[PDB]
């Protein structure tokens, strides 16, 4: 019974954007004005509360690359109310119309903002635990946004979580490595022709993806420092940030636009 609460005949449901089992997301306007994303319950699919669990930890994180919570519904029909990015996923921006395009300066700097807004979660001691491209959202001007549609994914998990639930900070960072893979490939599927188990057993052998084609050892090497078996050798996201921002006068200032990257 907050103050984010709003009448809900200044809401306009205007295009689906996803269906679940347990509700939908549709894009909107909100009084009137004001371009937002929608996120519905599907009654007795879950608890009122449950579901508000939702708006409850959105609450407490803002930050400009973390998806801004604007407003609720809270009694059937229940909503949650988020700003709207235009672009939709990260993955599916990578694969589709705009993936040609894309260079490594661009997919570095939207890697620099993800890095950003886990600098965020880092600082409030919060754990993501599903970190991935499908979970980042594309804006205007290329922003990037870290989000969370709410969904194993092992490809992208920390060993030590995938295996014996140790969740943290550092479980996600490997989880990034996994992502800087995404941005690199736009959009590819990680370790391509493995099943999970194949993953799980090598992985816990050493194996790492090798260098993706036309993309500097530099990074694939940010990325391997991601991947260390022990997971407090792994960087934090404010040392990532600042490497990603800085790449291009410190690391790679030699680097001359290829094919694909
Ligand atoms: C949680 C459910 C309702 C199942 C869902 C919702 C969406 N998609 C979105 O919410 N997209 C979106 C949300 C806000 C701004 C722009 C796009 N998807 C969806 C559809 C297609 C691809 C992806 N990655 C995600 N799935
Ligand atoms: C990355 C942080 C800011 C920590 C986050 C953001 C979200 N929620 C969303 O991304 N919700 C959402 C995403 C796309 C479209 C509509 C709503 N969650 C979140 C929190 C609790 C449950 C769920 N499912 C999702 N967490």
């Amino acid at each position: 019974k907050d103050a984010w609460e709003i009448p809900r005949e200044s809401l306009r449901l205007e295009v689906k954007l996803g269906q679940g089992c347990f509700g939908e997301v549709w894009m909107g306007t909100w009084n009137g004005t004001t371009r937002v994303a929608i996120k519905t319950l599907k009654p007795g699919t879950m608890s009122p509360e449950a579901f508000l669990q939702e708006a409850q930890v959105m609450k407490k994180l803002r930050h400009e690359k973390l998806v801004q919570l604007y407003a609720v519904v809270s009694e059937e029909p229940i909503y949650i109310v988020t700003e709207y990015m235009s672009k939709g996923c990260l993955l599916d921006f990578l694969k589709g119309e705009m993936g040609k395009y894309l260079r490594l300066p661009q997919l570095v700097d939207m890697a620099a903002q993800i890095a950003s807004g886990m600098a965020y979660v880092e600082r409030m001691n919060y754990v993501h635990r599903d970190l991935r491209a499908a979970n980042i959202l594309v804006g205007e001007n290329l922003v990037c946004k870290v989000a969370d549609f709410g969904l194993f994914p092992i490809k992208w998990t920390a060993p030590e979580a995938a295996l014996y639930g140790r969740f943290t900070i550092k479980s996600d960072v490997w989880s990034f490595g996994i992502l800087l893979t995404e941005l690199t490939t736009k959009g590819r599927v990680p370790y391509p022709g493995m099943v999970n188990r194949e993953v799980l057993d090598q992985v816990e052998r050493g194996y790492r993806m090798p260098c993706p084609p036309e993309c500097p050892e530099s990074l694939h090497d940010l990325m391997c420092q991601c991947w260390r078996k022990d997971p407090e050798e792994r960087p934090t996201f404010e040392y990532l940030q600042a490497f990603l921002e800085d790449y291009f006068t410190s690391t790679e200032p030699q680097y001359q636009p290829g094919e694909n990257l």
